């Protein structure tokens, strides 16, 4: 599923992440638009470690989630990476934030700290309602 802008502000906001771990939901919105575009199905191999990025938040198999084939990788979320590709996306938030309970917040994804740390986030949920 590719979301519309509010319509992911209102899923996230329905699904707790306004405030969650002390970020915004305008936060989370520049997370997943610069990750994924609003793609649920998105997906990104790493030929280097040889791990994927996975959904709507390209979380990573190497730590977050199982997919069987990442070397020595764990599965912090205990969460298949298949969980990760779905149109509904509660799984997939469930497994954010646990990311964000971490030392890092929400600095964990490298996207956030180019795209997001530092700028105008208020764009994302203009209008909105949320």
């Amino acid at each position: 599923k590719v979301f519309e802008r509010c319509e992911l502000a209102r899923t996230l906001k329905r699904l707790g992440m306004d405030g969650y771990r002390g970020i915004s939901l305008a936060n989370w919105m520049c997370l997943a638009k610069w990750e994924s575009g609003g793609n649920t199905r998105a997906t990104n191999y790493n030929a280097g470690d040889r791990s994927t990025d996975y959904g709507i938040f390209q979380i990573n198999s190497r730590y977050w989630c199982n997919d069987g084939k990442t070397p020595g990788a764990v599965n912090a979320c205990h969460l298949s990476c298949s969980a990760l590709l779905q149109d509904n996306i509660a799984d997939a938030v469930a497994c954010a934030k646990r990311v964000v309970r971490d030392p890092q917040g929400i600095r964990a994804w490298v996207a956030w700290r180019n795209r997001c740390q530092n700028r105008d986030v208020r764009q994302y949920v203009q209008g909105c309602g949320v």
